[PDB]
């Protein structure tokens, strides 16, 4: 009949899914190790392409099946279109099945090679010995740290990105005269990624005993005992463990190092931060070479003892600055430049293709070094790490945005008690721990705020993702390479663009297999009105639309045909309402709009999007009515909703909060007077009482945009506030400091932020106690002039800042006695505040000089040169 | 309808491209190493031929699809011709697909052999020791360069084309009395293309210590330390690193050579110019034997201590001048001539087929030596190097013309920020760095202007391209061989001609 | 290391013990009856099926995979429980590797399973919100 077609193509769908299970298992097995056989790599590419096309067809089938339920809404016209679409996906599934059958029939040999898989020398690294550049201060610091410490065995770890020069520094320390005199016994051990403990112990024994054939039947435990005897009979010993990769390796090798109270030391180099953290609470992070040091190293490597020719100085320096201070990159470039003609033209050519040289000329040198860390990544983390290469090199990627993108792209599959955001944060922490991602900024609470990949790893990610994995492709112009044609655009899965977006869209590209458009450019671009429908028309299967840097003036109807869309980022200066047709995108997870208008109206039923997770805006959003007809009488709950960033005060009813039991972050902007005003009924509990019903709420932000505060406001009692609230932000709300005491009764409060005169009043004295877990306090642009506290008022305060608060007179001296205080910021303050800060510093110096343990307190005043 | 045929043949085109991806991967894997099995080589030739025909058919299909847009310009007459052409390429694609299917069905065994590929002794080279010809001045120059220098470890590299005689000069220096007196310690190390650092260090230790079984559990780092101790306890030391192939080998081996301010020296022979440039800013380029020296070497190799017969002097000299001063070519010719009858007729016959002798009589001697450098070429550079054999031997090929030809023939595939000309120039620089191509003239700005291949490598390129790869074929007359017929001309992909073009 | 040394017929019996909530005390009589009902105990000798299941439980206890919390005055096992960490291992093996049984719960973002995966569930373990 009419509906027989859906079942007929579904019959093929289960068989396609059965084949996909085998192909995904084949892909995972092939990805377990790096295949060098060309036929195997070609087969893997073919399997991955047919798999990705299969997911695209299955996703289209799922959308068609979901939309089939709306036949009654449009009658015959929709029936005809649905029949044509169902036939279209039917022949797409058939074509995929033919390709799968062809792969099974013809490519059986590679399938055998992976399934059975019937099919090395340990290469100790060689490093610079004499001309080590820029490591004088680092070596001196580590040597001084080796000398001083406890009498037990202590480990000094050196951590960093691959190729940073950890082994070069370790060998420089190993040959340093001061430790050649201090440490009578010096042992170098190469603890490779793979190693044998028996071989390690016999190697250590060989340093002392020439005859080692008598240990043929000696167990490894007795070998460790013999190593302990050999090392302990002398004085101090320094042992260098090179390239330790796992915690188990250190735990299993350290049994051979005796404890004698002789201040024995172990210097360990590692790429893993967690291993370093376990072995020492303060791992030594190896520094990057400065631009001058990078040029000096390149000059020494290329021209030996001689200076650079004057004509090659400027191009060479430009090359060194493009190496980003990584000694391995500088060495590779020097090897490439030595084979050149020592002319300005060729050096400039190298400067324009630094990455290509660093990767493709000699993959045996550096590409293998990076692959050592990359191949140890878990299979689910490889895609996440390669995603980081989409953003331009050197750009700072927000952790929140990267986490949301990972969740939207489906990389994060998880079913336990933790949220998807927590799992993605754990993935980011794992990447950072392996030193594959560098954290550039952290929040005051310890979270990662922005992170970036080093330029050389970014080049490696671009290489792997574009030429090997076909994960994403980049579009650009300027040189002979133009915008891609339809033939290769038909095979592109994700599209990264940075500039000339309207020019690219004017060509009406084909994006039938494109599932991600990432506008990674920083410049805000006003899209022409005639080019607005270009994005949905070009890419019907768009799953991720990161158009945050693109300003849209209107919503075209084709935007509502993106039923696979999960991530939205849009900027706008004209949009005031969200059309109801936007609710047809039932797969939306993250909805971000950045509108300059005062108010925004959510006419679309976001409650229908059961998979919705974030609604992040900057203007006051009016949520749609929760009243639903009898056709949808069931009490659907948006349990996956985590963020309601800028909802209206009048929409803060108990109705919306019932539908959002797991809301973590909440924010309100507008007439907050309506939030605090009691209802006309007898009970005085207003709409703010509904906020306290959110058990999982942790973040609250209130923005009072109106200045008609003729009636003073009162904070509700503390028990009305959420019990598990951990962070509160207030700005331009015009409260009074007498209400701070209410906030002091919050048991779980940790971070409090007041901006643009959140509280009003000159002075206010708090009693002892309160704020049990508060750690971060931020004040900016306030009228406060006096503030009295006590030592017990802030037991756990760590951060304290006043910005442009010249009206403040002094601070309590009890703050100087706070054990957990680490940093205070004073900006554009009066000279009296500066003198009080100097007195606090002098008191801290005297207390440290009294003989007790150093507190480690630090104080900063900016600008430093003011008051001179 | 009328346009249904284009889509129908395009449906076969995607399947043909899918098969071509597998076949190209198979060809790349087979080209990774030199197969000796005859069935495997025949299958590789069959796959390559069917691949090349497939590209020809696909190119014709692309041209037909592009020209289909001009139907309105010539109406029915062009429509009829386009239909006939579309049918013609349709049956060509069908025939290619049948051949691909036949290869898959019948030749599965060789495909297994390449895909799984389940299936040596280091041969230290032997060189002339007593009758070294023409290297007196070169040896004296290198010896004087070894004596003078800084107090640190300095490397004197000897570079040249394969078979030039770098090891012969190195051994002559190694046995020279002046350095046997100047350098108390002399060590010869054969750093082959493949080597083990532990074996190298143990070999060096064996020069000084007879008992080496106590280093069973000693790490390679401590072995290098022991080598440093053994070498440093004496005076100056000279160490000969023979046939160093890569920069990593020198970086990884030099850790065992101590610095004492005693003017220690390392004499290294290499075929790579970049390795020599890194180890010393002024590498010593080994000279070619002159025509008189080539004849003298040939006379010594063939007639031992005796002079050549007067009747064989003129033919022999003509042979030596055809060896182009390469000692390896002279040695191979001498081996071939010793088995001859020492008559003018046979020597003249050898003079007319010098290249054939230098390649085919004893492939075990020289063809393997050239294949050592050739097989290390990247897969995309092998076709570019073999192209250089199209031009006549001894001719000077302009670099600009060669670069343009490489780009036109589609050898240069590149997508980065550099231009195609820059990539082709980098390919030419890589070929020159491996001493497979000799630069004869450079522009004042440093660019390569004209380059030529040595005659013996040119013969090797002709051998590989005509009989193994079928890259190009040469057309000539004058001897019993006439212009090719239709049967073999139907299989020729590129045509090189030099004379009698109108005929 | 201990799990792989289990006999093939004891692996299913041990993984069954993970169905009950962690830290709960499982009656030996109830566990034996459940094992017999689920067909794990196949036996044809002179002993009863209850005796064979009791022997299986004794074997599990002997390997210290199951802890006996109470014994009858006659020496029989009355209640036994698995340590929480082995219970987590049993949950891991049974849900993600063997598909022996699946657990249904709510409270966090994970809701009741849909028809697609419920169609593949062989055994259903539930603890709360049964009427819902
Ligand atoms: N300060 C330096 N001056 C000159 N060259 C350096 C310096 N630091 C490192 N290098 C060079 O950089 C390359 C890599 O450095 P190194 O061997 O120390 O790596 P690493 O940080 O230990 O990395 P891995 O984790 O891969 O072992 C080597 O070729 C080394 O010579
Ligand atoms: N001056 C010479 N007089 C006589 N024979 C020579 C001379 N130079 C080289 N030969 C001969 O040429 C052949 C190759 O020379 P040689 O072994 O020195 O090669 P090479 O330049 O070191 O090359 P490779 O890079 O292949 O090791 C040998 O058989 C050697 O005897």
């Amino acid at each position: 009949d009419n509906a027989d077609l859906i079942l007929g193509i579904q019959g093929e769908v289960e068989n396609l899914l059965t084949d996909l299970n085998y192909f995904n298992a084949f892909l995972k097995e092939a990805a377990k190790s790096r295949r060098e056989n060309e036929v195997l790599k070609e087969l893997v590419k073919k399997i991955r392409k047919v798999v990705n096309d299969a997911e695209d067809s299955i996703d289209k089938f799922v959308v068609e099946a979901k939309r089939h339920d709306d036949k009654n809404k449009f009658a015959q016209w929709f029936h005809i279109t649905h029949v044509a679409r169902a036939k279209g996906v039917a022949d797409e599934i058939k074509s995929i099945r033919e390709r799968v059958k062809e792969i099974r029939d013809n490519d059986a040999y590679g399938l055998q090679a992976i399934t059975l898989d019937d099919n090395e020398e340990r290469k100790a690294p060689v490093v610079e010995e004499d001309d080590v550049v820029g490591f004088d201060d680092e070596a001196k610091t580590v040597i001084d740290r080796l000398i001083g410490g406890s009498d037990y065995v202590e480990v000094v770890p050196v951590v960093g990105m691959p190729g940073l020069g950890k082994t070069t520094l370790a060998y420089k320390i190993y040959k340093d005269p001061k430790v050649e005199y201090e440490f009578f016994t010096r042992v170098w051990v190469y603890v490779s990624q793979t190693f044998k403990r028996r071989e390690i112990f016999l190697n250590i024994i060989s340093k002392f005993t020439r005859n080692t054939k008598q240990y043929d039947d000696t167990p490894e435990d007795d070998l460790a005992n013999e190593v302990k005897e050999l090392l302990g009979k002398g004085g101090k010993y320094l042992i260098v463990l090179d390239d330790v990769w796992t915690m188990e390796a250190w735990d299993r090798i350290k049994i051979a190092f005796p404890n004698n109270g002789k201040r024995n030391r172990v210097l360990m180099t590692t790429r893993q931060s967690n291993v370093a953290k376990r072995c020492n609470d303060k791992p030594h992070d190896l520094k990057f070479l400065t631009k001058d040091e990078s040029w000096e190293l390149l000059e020494k490597k290329v021209f030996h003892k001689e200076k650079c020719p004057p004509e090659l100085e400027l191009p060479g320096i430009s090359i060194a600055e493009k190496c980003m201070g990584l000694p391995l990159a500088i060495v590779v470039i020097a090897g490439a430049l030595i084979g050149k003609g020592k002319t300005t033209r060729e050096w400039e050519l190298v400067a324009a293709s630094v990455g290509e040289h660093l990767i493709n000329r000699d993959p045996e040198n550096c590409k293998k070094l990076v692959q050592m860390s990359y191949d140890r990544l878990p299979y689910d983390l490889k895609a996440c790490f390669l995603y980081c290469g989409a953003f331009p090199g050197g750009s700072q990627i927000p952790a929140k945005k990267l986490i949301r993108l990972w969740i939207a792209e489906g990389f994060i599959q998880y079913q336990g008690p933790l949220a998807l955001e927590d799992v993605a944060e754990d993935h980011l922490n794992d990447l950072v721990n392996r030193n594959l991602v560098m954290v550039t900024q952290r929040s005051c609470s310890g979270q990662i705020k922005t992170c970036r990949v080093h330029d050389m790893l970014h080049e490696f990610c671009r290489h792997e993702a574009m030429m090997e994995e076909n994960l994403f492709q980049e579009i650009k112009q300027g040189q002979e390479r133009s915008f891609p044609g339809k033939q290769e655009l038909a095979t592109y899965r994700r599209l990264c663009i940075q500039s000339l977006i309207p020019e690219f869209l004017s060509m009406k590209p084909s994006g039938e297999h494109v599932r991600s458009f990432l506008c990674v450019g920083s410049k805000k671009i006003d899209m022409p009105p005639n080019e607005i429908p270009s994005i949905p028309k070009a890419f019907p299967l768009l799953r991720v639309l990161d158009a945050e840097s693109i300003k849209f003036s209107r919503f075209s109807r084709e935007f509502f045909k993106l039923f696979h869309l999960r991530y939205i980022a849009l900027s706008t200066d004209k949009i005031k309402t969200i059309p109801a047709d936007f609710g047809n995108l039932w797969n939306i997870q993250t909805l971000i709009v950045e509108t300059q208008q005062a108010t925004l109206d959510i006419k679309a039923d976001i409650w229908n999007m059961t998979r919705l997770r974030h609604v992040c805006t900057n203007a006051s959003a009016t949520l749609p009515s929760t009243k639903r007809p009898k056709s949808s009488k069931d009490n659907l709950v948006n349990r996956c909703l985590q963020t309601l960033s800028t909802i209206a005060p009048e929409c803060c009813t108990a109705e919306v909060f019932t539908r959002t039991p797991n809301l973590k972050k909440l924010g309100v902007r507008g007439k907050i007077d309506a939030l605090l005003e009691s209802s006309k009924d007898g009970s005085g509990s207003g709409l703010f009482s509904n906020i306290g019903k959110l058990g999982c709420l942790e973040y609250l932000k209130l923005v009072n945009d109106t200045r008609l505060s003729s009636k003073p406001l009162h904070l509700p009692p503390a028990y009305i506030f959420p019990q598990k609230l951990k962070k509160l932000s207030l700005v331009d709300t015009w409260f009074e400091w007498k209400d701070m005491s209410i906030l002091g009764l919050l048991p779980e409060l940790e971070v409090l932020k007041l901006k643009e005169n959140a509280f009003k009043g000159q002075s206010w004295e708090q009693e002892d106690g309160g704020f049990p877990r508060l750690q971060v306090l931020w004040i900016e642009r306030t009228d406060l002039t006096s503030w009295k506290a006590s030592s017990g008022n802030f037991p756990r305060l760590k951060h304290l800042a006043l910005i442009s608060c010249d009206k403040l007179e002094e601070l309590p001296a009890e703050l100087a006695d706070v054990k957990n205080l680490q940093l205070i910021e004073l900006q554009s303050s009066s000279e009296s505040a500066a003198r009080s800060a100097r007195a606090i510093l002098k008191r801290n110096q005297e207390k440290e000089q009294d003989g007790d343990k150093g507190t480690g307190f630090k104080l900063s005043i900016f600008p430093h040169d003011l008051g001179l």
